[PDB]
């Protein structure tokens, strides 16, 4: 059972824009991303102060980077605080509709798309290099859920069937074919060393076969 959504107006305006804007430097939504997960590490962290049983989902808090060229996916992985269905509905947990006004306003007044993620919209990034994301998520009190785009206007939420993740999100990156270059190993580690250096939760790349 499939449930399909329109975009609000703004957020599919604000990824034609990610889309067809000429923009080389597009390695900067791996940063975005990393950050996105730090966010909710810190928040499940926060949570767990006063609550310990916050973490019977699982105690590790960290990030896994898997790169698959057979599949052609990047994930992003953290078991961070997750997402409702209600969450992943509302824009991915963002406030994504004053966020894109005040983005596209700052591009219009000199600022470029590496300074997405001051205005908390860093997620969609990920639709410079992906033609699809799929994101997997699981929230302590909600179900574990799955949103899918390939952009167009639309996105769809399902329940997840898929090997159960505990708690957090995993970002599912579907690389279009001219971008294969964040699956090579050296090349992420020079943009997680780049970019991410103060990132306070282990980040691991995994290795391939
Ligand atoms: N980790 C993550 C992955 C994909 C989209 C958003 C994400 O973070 C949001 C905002 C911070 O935490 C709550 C959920």
């Amino acid at each position: 059972e499939v449930e399909t959504f329109a975009f609000q107006a703004e957020i599919a305006q604000l990824m034609s824009l990610i889309i067809n804007t000429f923009y080389s430097n597009k390695e900067i939504f791996l940063r975005e991303l990393i950050s996105n997960s730090s966010d909710a590490l810190d928040k499940i962290r926060y949570e767990s102060l006063t609550d310990p049983s916050k973490l019977d989902s699982g105690k590790e808090l960290h990030i896994n980077l898997i790169p698959n060229k057979q599949d052609r996916t990047l994930t992003i992985v953290d078991t961070g605080i997750g997402m409702t269905k209600a969450d992943l509905i509302n824009n991915l947990g963002t406030i994504a509709k004053s966020g894109t006004k005040a983005f596209m306003e700052a591009l219009q007044a000199g600022a470029d798309i590496s300074m997405i993620g001051q205005f908390g919209v860093g997620f969609y990034s990920a639709y410079l290099v992906a033609e699809k994301v799929t994101v997997i998520t699981k929230h302590n009190d909600d179900e574990q859920y799955a949103w899918e785009s390939s952009a167009g206007g639309s996105f769809t939420v399902r329940t997840d069937t898929g090997e159960p993740m505990g708690r957090g999100t995993k970002v599912i990156l579907h690389l279009k074919e001219d971008q294969t270059e964040y699956l090579e190993e050296r090349r992420i580690k020079e943009i997680v060393k780049k970019h991410s250096q103060f990132i306070g939760y282990p980040i691991t790349l995994f290795v391939e076969k």
